[PDB]
């Protein structure tokens, strides 16, 4: 995540980060 | 992600998800 920009308060601060790959297996 | 419970509007709404498989490789 390079520069960023959340002078905004109100309802976000953390964010999604789906990409792993500790093996070959996909659970859903 | 079973029940939840956000109704305190400040600075978060979306959460981290890491945990996929699309390969067998590690880049970071």
């Amino acid at each position: 995540r390079m520069k960023k920009k959340d002078e905004g308060s109100y309802d976000l601060g953390k964010k999604p980060i789906y990409k792993k790959a500790p093996t070959n297996e996909f659970y859903a």
